[PDB]
């Protein structure tokens, strides 16, 4: 089924141990936790001690934040490639099939060298993680106030398909955000047309801006808004997407309430939500 | 987790309907279901009827055994392999990650071209695979009655380890079965050596025959016999397997007691096999 | 070691036999001909008649001109590609172990949907070379005056080099003009240290402009301008790049001489040119 | 169009310089050097040395000896693998488009670790040669007392043909040998039928014996016995087969005759051979 999924900026909560506390008591069974988190941890206590905290609460991974950055020299990058397939097996080992990356809508750096390296790169990442069933899963990010450095990158799902093809790796996808859709101006049918295989995850969250205004680092939970989120939905589940949904609703101030009552109230707003576009 | 999984030939159930409502009833979760008996359904009833006999019982479909002959004449191969995608995806949809077939231990036909040939053909089916992040498990096949025609294939682990050089894809690995581990003599350290992304899916079963004895057709309900089971399954626990574990117990004759008494009978046995292999 | 390449550029002749006349009666080993010129004359004649024309003059095709549109139509690209391996054959056999191509050096296309589709066509081109032993040999374009549409795309050798990183084919290389080379004010050492199968094929020609004033359809003949050549071919030499060394001359108003005096000049010019470079 | 080689086998001459000076003076073009030779010439002069050898002498290498060892152990394998690409650099300046290596016809190894092993390394090679534009053209080897190892490998040019989808690589073809087409029993339309780039070298020879007696180490020169030579050379023709014919005649016993008489003769029986299958 499609299901709600924890994510950390819904709840105001540090704790590794307490984060997980939370998923658990809120009624979640898929939560999103960064990686350096399991990291932190798997370094203290070791990788067994990691995957009894999700098997003790009945929690399953969400996803993979690709642990390595597209953008450092070649020597760096090329070392964090390396050590990408233990991390990413550990995360298979607690639920996640999903590595997942956003791309800036655009940039400052020459074109051909900026989007041929990086087209490189991520067919490099892609192609560490074909022995391991997983897919890669690519942000295209749609709010405007990013658009504003020198050159165009990605802005729209219709931009990502086209640089699937710079990639050229079959297992490569997209990591679909309601904010992203909505401020792209982008219709249900856009999503329904997927094949199944290229959603990869997906991210739910709200606006009272118009698209062109919305801003990335200022949402709202799941329901406060304006973003169709029935037919982003309905479009994502006739597309044949069966996973988890998080709630990333980045802000810059407090959200409103407490931690506990937020995850609560969202996954009752989701499985609503779910339910009415399932239909 | 490593879970048990219900599997046809423990039961006396050839009703679609019956053999969903016996995997809920005996408490499983995953479910083998050959997927012709899928297929019936979708053609009489659509994909999504399907998909909600499934979800109506709380059941996720384990596997999808390959829905294709890899030894037929080319035209019909590669008409065969042009449908696997869309069948793996309704596949997908129901929580199947893994398509897997058996291979013969020994055959009459020319090496070099019965060799090449299937070599190519795997390849081609593990690439149909990639983008879907679906690995193939390739069963070795270990009982020693199958050995005696004209030249010998695959007999083992080591053996299958080597034909995967041949096949050259990165997503296949091993379905391993303890009937096969067993009659080949391997020891717990042989799966426990494996990564994990290539112990595929696993099956469990028993014999009291001795390893050269012990006939493919004629096997015994998980722990009525002499295989070591809790060595077979830590190993694959210390190699990172987490998912089902179906008892496919070949027989030629009615096994003893009901469909019922014996679905929850096993899984009763696996769930302490299990918890003995975690220790 | 390298040697001179007859271009039609240099000469008014325009009839396929009396051009391969003139290559020999002023000495020429290598000559490139429009591929054209050659569909045309194993349209006529046939297969057989075109090798019995080169191979009875001494002659040897140097390159094929890639035979279809790179930024065209989807179905057209793939209908043009369908056809490229039979006629790559065709010039194989007459010699020709390259297969060439422009790149522009601005665009108004968006950069993602540009760069992307096209590394993505270049790829499926070199594809299909790969069982034929050929290369792609990409020509870069250093002219200023081609740098003014809406977005910058490959301008010299440092991009074109990021750009075979989008393709991701190991037999993807550079053909490398003279004219580019000092309108993008290189040095020799950027030839050097090339590997040499990366050097495809070359061209050569000259100008009196500065790098930032030299215009593509106004060259001039080699050894009439102020472009360092000797530097030029001892990097190329020194690169190990062992073929022909093409004039090409594009005009858009006659050379003066006739063509069969530019003709045999260039190839006493280049053969000095070539012993100075190569110490 | 094709063209005779000088292969050592011909002559007495073991001394690189005076081996070319002989087949300088008995007329060819293309000759047939031990990579040894070639790799020993370069360790006392150098690379520019070899190259200045052939070229003023009118001269091209035929092909190169796949210089190094498919069975030897992974390590030392992987070894000479890295070391390949820089000896096919230096035989690529000297004309060499290919590269080859002969297969046993049986072998006491089990089929599965063999065949399967074997594929993953020539695959390996190709691989290394595809930024080359260079080929590997595999020889199937015909006698028929080579076949009496525990099992069968390949012996056919229909063996070879199912083996290259094991290896599963673009440029790989065939070094066919009159000696291995006749004792194989094949016909002139098995040759015509494979596309031009699958002939990546030819070997010519004769021998007396019928086609279930013909000995590996007793051929004699070609028109001396009874082979179908020019149907051999019109199916290769018709195939569209360009390059040099070597004479490779292995022996135990001196073949009568000089060095400079077999070498001479050679190339005109070879000559008029090329006149008659080219119709």
């Amino acid at each position: 089924a499609m299901e709600p999924c924890l994510h950390p900026t819904l709840v105001d909560e540090t704790s590794l141990v307490l984060y997980l506390d939370l998923a658990r008591e809120t009624g979640y069974r898929y939560v999103d936790v960064p990686f350096h988190w399991l990291e932190a941890e798997a370094e203290r206590h070791g990788d067994a001690a990691v995957e009894a905290m999700f098997q003790r609460r009945g929690l399953v991974l969400a996803n993979l934040g690709l642990p390595l950055n597209l953008y450092d020299s070649e020597p760096v990058f090329l070392r964090e490639l390396s050590l990408l397939p233990d991390r990413a097996r550990l995360c298979a080992r607690l639920g996640a099939r999903s590595v997942t990356a956003f791309l800036w809508p655009s940039m400052d750096e020459e074109p051909v060298r900026y989007i041929s390296q990086l087209a490189r790169r991520i067919r490099q990442v892609a192609v560490e993680l074909l022995p391991l069933g997983m897919r890669v899963g690519l942000e295209y990010v749609g709010p405007h106030h990013l658009r504003h450095r020198r050159y165009p990158f990605v802005q729209s799902l219709a931009d990502l398909k086209t640089f699937w093809e710079a990639i050229g790796a079959p297992n490569v996808g997209a990591l679909v955000d309601s904010y992203h859709w909505y401020t792209a101006g982008e219709h249900e049918d856009d999503l329904a047309q997927l094949p199944p295989e290229k959603v990869v995850y997906v991210h739910i969250n709200d606006t009272r801006d118009a698209p062109e205004d919305a801003h990335d680092g200022k949402r709202l939970l799941p329901g406060d808004g304006r973003i169709p989120l029935v037919p982003f939905l309905r479009g994502l589940y006739l597309a044949g997407y069966r996973g988890p949904v998080a709630a990333e609703v980045l802000h810059e101030t407090p959200l409103d309430g407490t931690g506990e009552s937020r995850a609560r109230l969202v996954r009752e707003r989701l499985e609503k939500l779910i339910a009415l576009a399932k239909g």
